[PDB]
DNA sequence: TAGGATTGCGCAATAT
DNA sequence: AATATTGCGCAATCCT
């Protein structure tokens, strides 16, 4: 009986729960997408560092010639 | 009018559309989670390379400095 | 004006 | 008893 207050409070609470559950899942997914952007940027930064370090090593080694 | 045969057909088509769009987003999420695992293993490889080269360069510079 | 894609929400069965 | 999760569906809105 959807007319009983018992039903109403039940729907009211579950609607809050469903929206909360759905918000949490959407947050977890957005974070995941952000971790990709972040890792991507950090890997780019490290590759640049690898290249710089290699240039520094070549330059010092040329000092032997 | 929700009794219209036109209405029922429109609902059926949108229900198919909704499932397809949800499937697609769920797949996209799964692909994104995999990319994180992949980018993480690459990040570990790069960190190791940077550490290795950094030690190699520190050693070489120290040799030149001890002249 | 038509029609699929996207998304948030409600309901209720089901799970914890 | 109560919250959390989710399949199905309605509908508003976005996008072609």
């Amino acid at each position: 009986d959807k007319h009983s207050d018992e039903y109403k409070i039940r729907r009211e609470r579950n609607n809050i729960a469903a929206r909360k559950s759905r918000d949490k899942a959407k947050m977890r997914n957005l974070e995941t997408q952000h971790k990709v952007l972040e890792l991507t940027a950090e890997n780019e930064r490290l590759q640049k560092k690898v290249e710089q370090l290699s240039r520094e090593l070549s330059t010092l080694r040329n000092l032997f010639k």
